[PDB]
């Protein structure tokens, strides 16, 4: 379903551009945002964009599916793909990241640099733009705003932990846990990427109820969980061609589902080697660490996590999904299980 | 009576991170929000918080300012000051400054660096959770998002236009005119810093008349563009002890009021030291460009623009100001009139 949907959604960039890009003195900032909308926004799996639009075919009775409502839905859809971009340009400035979906990053390139930062604040200032553009007369006109606004709060805070337990120069071994590793993905990724495009979709067809929200964010919070998890083993055992993007986490001192499991099966000259060789940037050094988790079998271990984690996701559902088309979340689930993109 | 009011405002700071920082497994990052609060919303003039104190106070019958309406402008206020600080962050990293407010910027305090960048956003995000704390159940609860939110993109599209005039490496003089000038001033720093304040206060006091806002418009754009000016004015001939901030226009290669004037009336043997002075780090061709500024007479040019600007607000605010006190921009003006901070 996301599959045949892909080509339809990717065809209405071009209208979205066109409404954000229609006063003669910021002829040139409108240029500029329309080549930052262009080089950002497109190139990744646009799961996030889909699921908005999936969603809302799957919720709302067809008989209420007219063009206007259908419009509404993929730029709601867009939306979640501008905050997706907003988060990454900025995230890969933060994490010194050299690629992103098989291009060199935006503030890699020359004669972006650090004006990135400001350009990352616009793709963020384009969703609310499309929301009043297209939903301001709607009855989810606000629940919508708020859902944007605080699923970017609770992105941002999320960001603040991965950062501070990957401080630059310093070893935070002690930290690397599953208790702080299960908080950070929870916060930077699990509701943005996951709880964010069903619940939109929800309010556009106009389930409400806090009851409803939370049984879906039950299930679609340990989906984010497992696809970070995912991300992380991608990060350092993926390929760069296929991913698009060239791992950083061991260069970053990150707190990676990889790091926390080798720490969980290390012995003590084991744990001194990571010591010695995580979250620096010397080639050798990184090397090391990715011949110390080959050597704990982490690549099984992660099969194993995958196999396990996806049949508990699949309890979720069973247990969570009611009154809603479980068709839903399987429909994701099933889009991100055995990831290699 | 912004003198009067300043300890009163900067009192309930306490309370504005009390509330932002009231889920055990998120305490670093809240600890590390309240660290980024305490460091960079305090320290300024006040003057876009106040504004919104005063400017309630003014146009808010008496017996209809009750505690928790007054509590309820000031939470108001510290938003203005939140806005700015997000922007000041991110503006010190892209223009690559050294202090602001007599303390060296966050992004180049030690442990911090570009994580300064995730922070910026964070302040932003604090806006919306007061504006959800504290004004959700008001009328113009919706009409305070929007204008928070058109305030921010308008700022970020003044932001693109003083980034893409001012490249680093490249002569860009041709593109230093008085209507490229106005643009930009008019978008980064006339909308945020004086439209803002005053239409949040208009819109709490139930004035959301189109008309009314159009009128203050009108005054409130002009005098941002006043305001801007001083601020390049204060870049180069301004004392850092004082305004807490060391000058970068020149490096920065920045389309400063100084630079169009100067171009309005150097030589052509005056233009091609400009041509070889000027957007470079050396700091003999920075003391070359401000003896060429200094030799021109531009200290006395601004000292006239001062007098003669200062005069048309004034017509602004007798031909505009009704039915709104004139008092309300008059208090303003008076505050940022001969500035030396
Ligand atoms: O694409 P990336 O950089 O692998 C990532 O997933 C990007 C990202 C940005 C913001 C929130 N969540 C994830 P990260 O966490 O840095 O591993
Ligand atoms: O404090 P600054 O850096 O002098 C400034 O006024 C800061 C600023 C930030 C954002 C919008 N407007 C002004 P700038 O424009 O860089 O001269
Ligand atoms: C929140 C995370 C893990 C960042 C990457 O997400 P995606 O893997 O969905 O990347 P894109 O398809 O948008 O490129
Ligand atoms: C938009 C501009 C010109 C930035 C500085 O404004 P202020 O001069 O008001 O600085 P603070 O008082 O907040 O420190
Ligand atoms: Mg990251
Ligand atoms: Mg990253
Ligand atoms: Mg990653
Ligand atoms: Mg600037
Ligand atoms: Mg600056
Ligand atoms: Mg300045």
């Amino acid at each position: 379903v996301y599959a045949q949907e892909k080509q339809d959604f990717v065809q209405h960039f071009s209208q979205i551009v066109r409404v954000l890009t229609e006063h003669p003195e910021i002829g040139d900032a409108i240029a500029r945002l329309k080549e930052v909308l262009e080089y950002n926004a497109i190139g990744g799996k646009y799961n996030r964009g889909l699921t908005v639009v999936v969603a809302f075919r799957e919720l709302v009775e067809p008989r209420k599916q007219d063009a206007d409502s259908l419009q509404r839905a993929w730029t709601v859809g867009w939306c979640v793909e501008l905050l997706q971009a907003f988060f990454l340009v900025a995230d890969d400035i933060m994490d010194s990241s050299l690629t992103r979906r098989g291009q060199i990053c935006w503030y890699q390139k020359p004669g972006v640099g650090l004006d990135a930062i400001n350009d990352a604040n616009l793709l963020e200032a384009c969703i609310y733009r499309l929301l009043k553009l297209y939903c301001r007369e709607q009855p989810y006109y606000l629940n919508l705003i708020e859902l944007f606004l605080q699923s970017s709060y609770q992105t941002e805070i999320g960001q603040t932990l991965d950062l501070l337990t990957a401080p630059q120069g310093n070893v935070d071994l002690v930290r690397f846990t599953e208790k702080r590793y299960k908080s950070i993905v929870k916060y930077k990724t699990a509701f943005f990427s996951f709880y964010l495009p069903i619940a939109a979709a929800m309010y556009m067809a106009g389930i409400d109820g806090e009851k409803e929200h939370a049984n879906a964010k039950k299930i679609l919070l340990e989906m984010g969980e497992f696809f970070q998890i995912q991300d992380d083993y991608l990060d350092l055992f993926g390929d760069p061609s296929v991913t698009g993007k060239i791992g950083t986490d061991i260069q970053d001192n990150k707190c990676s589902w990889l790091v926390v499991q080798c720490l969980q099966r290390a012995t003590p000259e084991q744990y001194q080697i990571l010591k010695e060789n995580y979250g620096q940037k010397e080639a050798e050094k990184v090397a090391r660490v990715k011949a110390l988790y080959e050597e704990l079998d982490l690549p099984a271990v992660f099969l194993q996590y995958e196999e396990d984690s996806y049949s508990h996701i699949m309890a979720l559902i069973e247990q969570y999904a009611a009154p809603l088309p479980p068709a839903v979340f399987l429909g994701l689930a099933r889009k991100i299980y055995k990831r290699r993109k």
